[PDB]
């Protein structure tokens, strides 16, 4: 019997799912969550062996471990230890598509462990083992005797060893298989790893047990009186003297309690459950749970005798909140939620999908500090400690069943087949039974991207029938089917319609106005942050804040899924798909997160933080209108810090405390702002600073900022008459301008600024030319390979039009000396296969004061695709440690993503100017720059600049950031106009028409001088 | 205001500033290039403060001394259009009488503007570039002061307003500011080029 090639069998001798168990023998130990000696952790040093097929495993392994077997740690994935190559794939399966059969060459991992068992465990009670996660299917042996079989990978597998364990030395043999019939429901977008990647533990229970416990909460309209209903189940013998006490505690103070003998209310015609008891606990003025104030209660259930002797005590964390939908609005505690969620994948920086507490808490801190209040357990149930930490820290959780069939044709091939209904039934109902007692879990989910079948909606309202206290959503079928209470499309744009056949992704504003539609809309996946991405986030959040039924969304995703490889010298470097020999693979589509693998924040995280602030600001005259977006908390740990700056120079500042009601409005009256007579721009910047340190933030954390533009003083002064006039010399091939120490050189053959001389030091390695092309971004490439070309991609449109191949042709190049200047006129044209794409006419004015002025006027054809850039390109010959610029910053920004950047004077090292994207592309651009200083050079005007040690060409050719090499000198690209980056999705052109360089005629001015 | 003669040109540079009660609102720096072929080139670069309300117009103003019966322009038309209302106008070569250039609104206001103009011919004069123009017998000032279209009187010569950038007119309502933010002249720095020649 090949049980891994049969969907009809998913378990053998497996115990039922339940909330998580510790088997305390003392109520005080259960109350404070001290560790229980009845619960042993089997994580540690295990014996591992690898085989290319399950049939290749010798039967001598069942008796004793092989001498050739190595020793690994548990939990771990054997792919990271060299036994196999991990495969990543987005859509196509890593195996042949022939369900339910897997290929014969099935990688097999044989785990072995020897240990000791106390004799008190064998004398009484039941001893069970828990496998929190095994990818994918496994067979279990105890002392050479077969125990059971498991199939699910993200839910615990429990087996009984009471009749199998022996006193003294005991050996457990586990045969893990990489592929199984359940792997056809595991087509999620991650590195396809395998092994025992979660905790293994032993649990001991008495003869009469606590089988399961359900916790539910019921409120009134004012949320001042709450009823705590506790359903209690037992396994074992039925005696009259067994009693149950459910006690609620806040800190060390008991709130409510109740004792009832076993026996339930009459449900049907001849009685009810005799092994189930009901407890109704009354709480007066409870502290409601929320993402802002995570108020928690400790409920300790205990199974004891009428004399008071305790048999077993179980505890859980209880949060008093309700999630319900009326009038098409998702309400939590009576208030409409605004979800600031983000998709999260279990990806350890070093251990693959082996998840620990440290990285969990670091993730929660980084998410809460960046104004995220929700998380989507995508696309699988998570490690149960994650939900506990979400209770402790206050994050909303969307629990999702581990179901994805993205590789069938069509999408609903398996999900409409009734033969696969038992598999997804045991994959949904067990997770519902496990994580139903967590108040952080507020929305259930059936899975991601599996089409619409009858089994899906059947499970959806099975969850509605069993757990009515939580809404449940589903994507597949067009996000408008009967299997969802919340409209949840993938990457639906704010305004532009994309009508695909039979699954149309309408714009969310138009979607909510569809005939007969009433459900609220929360995006399960939107704003693809793949590399240099996340443009138009401001449009999404303006739509969310304007519309009452637009309740936010989940950004895909949090962390890049990149694995660490080593070079010939042992230096680590992040790797993506195809770097391990796996074929096929979607090449870098595993890096879509807002942070790196080592939890280093991307520049997009700052924009995501700014667009999700809980405080909104409006400047009217001299008053500031502060609007709070908090739903349940009062502003008690915030103060408003304003500052008025004239061109980066501070003039006035101060601190005002904040007192705003939840969803309230407060007026701040600023003192008399200073009125300067000097030229410049007055910028008013306000910040909300938290003085005290919370459980997720440190003292001085900034949560919101906003900056405006005050009264301006335009410069009407005139430069002084320079006593020295520039000397112009005409050569047969060259134009040279002298000012004494300063010398410029223009090449008449190329028509560009050839060289510049300060004393005897040359300043440029390549001549100052134009640049209408950037390194292609991840959103810019799309899903196009070298083998398969996508004509809709921007980069393919540019290289088909010859933007990357056009050669500059010199049309005119004249020089003439003026009264207090030397004037240079040039005019070029870029032609590809006889078609003129761009025409630029420059005017270099060399003043006697030393400043040299560049006026660029560019004509762009529109039949060719719109250029990504209109600007200048040069390579400086001097490498400076510090770079000064006055403008938006200090982080990387773009024309569609600049709302988070602040206009000020910024000083940064040159290494911080280049952000280290794993796939090299256009990066480091800073918009709204009025002045730029680098070494002895100063640039003034209105431009977008980026500065690095790497040329654009090297960023195009090189595919790994570790293969990039610093070039001689310093590369600089000053751009008068830049095209937005998009970010709605990474497979279609997502750049809005307002951010495309499509005017046709462009003009910008530059001033070059030495400071 | 400086002048200098080039190798095959005479170059004129000017720079002005509009001030009201000590506050500078607009600063424009022009460059007149007088070529030997006869065409004269105008490059306008205007800095606009944003604390003052956004201007309704950035362009040139002059009154020609010749009244011509026909006006030729190549661009959007042949009817009156504006930056927010130009989807109906068609880009072609249009020939119209001068009387049809002024639409007779009962309350006089800005009228007769034609957007997307690449070439404009009036009498012996030719203008080329990218601009929005209107041409009439009535000055803008007379359109402000006079409240009835029958009280308007044709002035001597011909008034011409060539605009590099024009602000949209709105129209959602007539009691609140209805001009969208995408049609307001709020960039801060504006540039447009003109070519003046005699055909």
């Amino acid at each position: 019997r090949r049980d891994w090639e049969n969907p009809g069998v998913t378990q053998l001798n497996r115990l039922a799912a339940h909330p998580p168990f510790a088997s305390w023998r003392n109520s005080e130990e259960a109350r404070t969550d001290r560790p229980s000696q009845q619960l042993r952790s089997l994580n540690g040093e295990w014996r591992f062996a690898w085989f290319p097929a399950p049939e290749a495993v010798p039967e001598s392994w069942l008796e004793c471990d092989l001498p050739e077997a190595d020793t690994v740690v548990v939990p771990s994935n054997w792919q990271m230890h060299g036994y196999d190559a991990p495969i990543y794939t987005n859509v196509t399966y890593p195996i042949t598509v022939n369900p339910p059969f897997v290929p014969t060459e099935n990688p097999t991992g044989c785990y072995s462990l020897t240990f000791n068992v106390d004799e008190s465990w064998l004398q009484e009670g039941q001893t069970r083992i828990i496998f929190d996660g095994v990818n994918s299917a496994f067979h279990l042996w105890c002392n050479g005797r077969w125990v059971g079989y498991g199939q699910d990978s993200r839910l615990p597998s429990e087996f009984d060893l009471s009749a199998f364990l022996r006193a003294g030395e005991n050996r457990l043999a586990v045969m893990v298989l990489r592929w199984s019939d359940g792997s056809y429901l595991e087509d999620q977008d991650m590195w396809r790893m395998s092994g025992i990647f979660r905790d293994v533990s032993l649990l001991h229970k008495p003869t009469t047990q606590i089988s399961d416990f359900h916790v539910a909460t019921r409120f009134n309209d004012d949320f001042s009186r709450a009823v705590l209903e506790a359903e209690v189940q037992m396994c074992g013998e039925l005696r009259d003297y067994l009693r149950v006490t459910v006690s609620l505690w806040q800190g060390e103070t008991q709130v409510a309690s109740g004792t009832a003998p076993f026996g339930g209310e009459i449900i049907d015609e001849r009685g009810g459950y005799a092994d189930r008891v009901t407890l109704r606990l009354n709480v007066e003025n409870p502290k409601l749970w929320s993402a802002e104030i995570p108020n928690l209660y400790r409920a300790v259930v205990e199974l004891h005798t009428a004399d008071g002797t305790l048999i077993e005590a179980e505890a859980c964390d209880v949060g008093f909140r309700e999630v319900r939908i009326e009038n098409g609005l998702l309400l939590l505690n009576g208030k409409p939620l605004l979800i600031r969620g983000v998709n999260r994948h279990e990806h350890h920086p070093l251990h693959g999908q082996v998840m620990d507490e440290q990285t969990m808490v670091q993730d929660i801190l980084l998410m809460k500090q960046n104004n995220f209040n929700a998380v989507r357990c995508s696309h699988y149930p998570n490690h149960p400690l994650w939900y506990t930490l979400c209770d402790r820290y206050g994050l909303y959780v969307v629990d999702e069943a581990n179901i994805e069939t993205h590789g069938m044709v069509p999408m609903n091939r398996l999900t409409d087949d009734p033969r696969w209904l038992p598999a997804m039934s045991e994959r949904v109902t067990r997770m519902v039974q496990r994580d139903r007692n967590h108040p952080s879990v507020i929305i259930w989910s059936l899975g991601n991207e599996s089409g619409h079948g009858a089994n899906h909606d059947a499970l959806y309202r099975w969850i509605k029938s069993v757990d009515p206290s939580r809404p449940v959503q589903y994507e597949g079928g067009g996000a408008d089917t009967t299997a969802t209470d919340i409209i949840c499309p993938m990457y639906a744009r704010v305004d532009e319609d994309q009508p695909f056949p039979a699954v149309p992704k309408w714009s969310i504003k138009k979607w909510l106005s569809l005939p007969g539609e009433t459900r609220p809309l929360i995006l399960c996946e939107y704003a693809h942050a793949m590399g240099n991405s996340l443009g138009g986030f401001a449009k999404y959040w303006q739509a969310f804040r304007q519309y009452p039924r637009l309740q936010g969304g989940f950004v895909w995703d949090w962390v890049d899924q990149s694995l660490i490889k080593y070079d010939e010298n042992g230096n680590p470097w992040s790797a993506y798909g195809g770097d391990f020999g796996d074929t096929p693979n979607d090449r870098q589509f595993c890096m879509n997160g807002l942070v790196f693998a080592d939890r280093t924040p991307h520049p997009a995280l700052t924009e995501a933080k700014h667009q999700q602030q809980f405080f909104q600001f409006r400047l009217s005259g001299q008053t500031i209108e502060v609007t709070s977006e908090y739903l349940f908390r009062h502003s008690d740990n915030e103060l408003l810090h304003w500052m008025v700056a004239l061109d980066g120079k501070p003039l006035a500042s101060g601190e005002v405390p904040l007192d705003v009601a939840p969803q309230g409005k407060q007026l701040i009256e600023l003192p008399e702002l200073p009125q300067p007579e000097s030229a410049g721009q007055l910028w008013l910047t306000v910040r909300v600073v938290q003085p005290n340190a919370t459980a997720w933030s440190e003292a001085g954390h900034i949560s919101a900022w906003q900056q405006w533009r005050l009264a301006e003083n335009l410069s009407v002064t005139l430069p002084a008459a320079s006593h020295a006039i520039p000397h112009l010399t005409t050569s047969e091939m060259d134009f040279c301008i002298e000012l004494g120490n300063k010398r410029w050189q223009f090449n008449r053959q190329s028509g560009f600024l050839s060289q510049m001389w300060i004393g005897d030091k040359k300043q440029l390695l390549t001549p100052l030319r134009d640049q209408f092309t950037r390194a292609p971004l991840d959103n810019d490439i799309g899903v196009s390979e070298a083998t398969r070309i996508d004509p809709n991609a921007w980069v393919e449109r540019w290289k088909a039009a010859g933007h990357y191949q056009a050669e500059a042709a010199l049309l005119q190049c004249t020089a003439d000396t003026l009264a207090d200047a030397v004037l240079i006129t040039t005019a070029h044209a870029w032609q590809h296969q006889g078609k003129t794409l761009f025409i630029s006419r420059k005017t270099y004015r060399i003043d006697g004061s030393g400043q040299m002025a560049i006026t660029v006027d560019v004509e762009v054809a529109s039949d060719t695709p719109h250029p990504a850039r209109i600007g200048l390109n040069c390579q400086l010959a001097q490498v400076a440690e510090r770079v000064n610029w006055l403008g938006l910053g200090p982080q990387e920004n773009y024309p569609d993503r600049l709302t988070a950047a602040c206009f000020d004077r910024w000083d940064l090292p040159l290494s911080d100017m280049y952000t280290p994207y794993v796939f090299p592309s256009e990066n480091g651009l800073r918009c709204g720059t009025r002045e730029l200083n680098y070494g002895p050079h100063q640039w003034r005007g209105d431009f977008q600049f980026n500065i690095s040690r790497y040329s654009q060409q090297q960023l195009m050719e090189t595919s790994h950031r570790h293969l990039l090499h610093a070039e001689e000198g310093t590369w600089l690209n000053i751009d008068g106009f830049h095209m937005g980056i998009g970010g709605d999705d990474s497979w279609s052109p997502s750049v809005s028409a307002e951010f495309q360089l499509s005017a046709g005629r462009y003009h910008y001015q530059l001033v070059w001088c030495q400071k």
